[PDB]
């Protein structure tokens, strides 16, 4: 198995940590969809990261679909997802919120770095920034109501939430202030000291 | 169950058709993340469509996660996904390509409508347009290799691919030449005449 993409992308990182958490060995090819376009295009012409090349050479994209494939390959015993409806529903909500925070953080990065200042649109940044704040706000309320376990093991919500938070702090820190979203920050900083996160640095 | 969003969004439409295909009843609330921002924000502060409000009131977002939840409620017998690894791998590859097509199509729409002319960036549109072509090119090769069944039934790949194609032709047709991707076009046009697609207009 081969994971194509840079770990500074939260989508690539959540897959990398999911792979390790599921016990599936793999090769990591650190390629950028922007600075090594041709090299990435040679593997996946759609040029989307993460891209997973399976044992037979099949190419997959989209972090959630890649993880669905990995979950299938690993078997139910290793699932990072609860199966009971209530519990799974909650997990899906947390992952959804975390992925929304990822999407909005990335949209801000793209708006500011992929086009000249003159073409940057204030109303767009305002909207996206508000959505980013809402996402972490919802996550904060969920965690304040029901804290995540800190037992050395991780579920998809924990992985995705930690990866998302650390990414936002690295790339769009100007959207945050010290002490903000204490529950989310607290869990992310706890997760970042777990062996699997330490072995998969974003940078 | 309540589905919040407009069917012109391929992400919302894929969920709507998945719901019907899984046999799960639901209420459809046709709300726009743009023209009815506040109303949508009151239901989901993040303002992302589709949003699914569960029986208990829980709010879920992201079409793939929503469908995962729905697959769970519906049970294995109703699954729109193959379980055997080789077949599930292919299905996931097809869905991934379809969603990539949706993403790039939406990005072109956003670039051309959420900012005035002088804010539009040509290099970005050219990049995204190229990725859109690549997504359907890959899908076309997959279909030529193994055609999709036309027995009135649908899998997630079929639903997502058809919704993606129809969306692209409706919103960014200027990116396509008529003879391109005949197998993809062919399947989408077949699917659109199926009862579930006719009962769920975009
Ligand atoms: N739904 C995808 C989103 C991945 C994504 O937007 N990746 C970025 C890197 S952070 C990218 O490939 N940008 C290249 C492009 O869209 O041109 C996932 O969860 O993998």
């Amino acid at each position: 198995l081969k994971l194509i993409g840079m770990l500074d992308s939260p989508y690539v990182r959540r897959v990398a940590i999911s792979l390790k958490s599921l016990g599936l060995p793999f090769e990591h090819h650190s390629l950028s969809v922007f600075s090594t376009f041709e090299q990435f295009k040679a593997i996946n012409p759609v040029v989307k990261a993460p891209t997973l090349v399976c044992e037979g050479g099949e190419v997959l994209m989209d972090s959630s679909l890649i993880i669905d494939y990995l979950e299938t390959l690993a078997g139910p015993q290793r699932s990072l997802m609860p199966t009971a409806l209530p519990q799974r529903l909650r997990e899906l909500r947390l992952v959804g919120l975390a992925l929304a925070a990822c999407e909005k953080s990335v949209q801000i990065v793209y708006e500011r770095n992929l086009r000249p200042a003159e073409k940057q649109h204030g109303p767009w940044l305002e909207r996206v920034g508000g959505q980013l704040q809402a996402a972490y706000g919802e996550l904060e309320q969920e965690l304040q109501k029901q804290p995540l376990p800190r037992d050395g093991s991780l579920g998809q919500a924990g992985i995705s939430l930690a990866v998302a938070w650390s990414f936002s702090q690295m790339m769009v820190a100007d959207q945050f202030n010290p002490g903000q979203f204490p529950a989310v920050r607290g869990f992310a900083e706890y997760a970042e000291q777990l062996p699997v996160f330490l072995a998969t640095p974003a940078t």
